[PDB]
């Protein structure tokens, strides 16, 4: 209910985490 | 309840982190 | 139901987490 | 059914989490 | 129950994590 | 029965590795 | 059934797991 | 079936990163 609610909220932004984590990292690899 | 607004609050924190890297991403570029 | 809904998309973020985590490993080493 | 396939997913995304952390945690020294 | 503590404790862990790895890539960064 | 048994093995399980991860976490401050 | 004893079994591995993260994460600590 | 042997196949692997950990927590000190 509301605790599936905001699992969904948080995975979404652990989601987008993760790809601006991976976007850093391809920076450092040039 | 008590869990579902960690759970909104640590969203929060996770979103503005991301904004962080990716302006760190642009700047080692 | 949207428990086991929420938990699928926390299981992807996970995975794309583990994804960027190795990609800046990546960058550490090399 | 649906709760035992989130399981399980979640089961390997926390073994490909852990993979990660074995892998980062190697590259830091 | 403790199912869903166990996620939200996790959740914190991932996210004081987060944090941790967007102090070091600030570091790496200059 | 044995699956909510299971279930509660793997949330105990689960905190030990949230209470690892903040560890790590603050490993990578210092 | 044969469900909830592999999740028994991966909850075991997980703390494992965790244990040896805490470890690690502590060893670098220092 | 499908699941269980997934989720013994994660635990398996799971144990091996957790003993390379191990070794790399002994390396450090």
């Amino acid at each position: 209910g509301e605790f599936a609610q905001a699992l969904k909220e948080f995975a979404k932004a652990l989601k987008e985490f993760a790809w601006a984590l991976k976007e850093f990292a391809q920076a450092l690899k040039g």
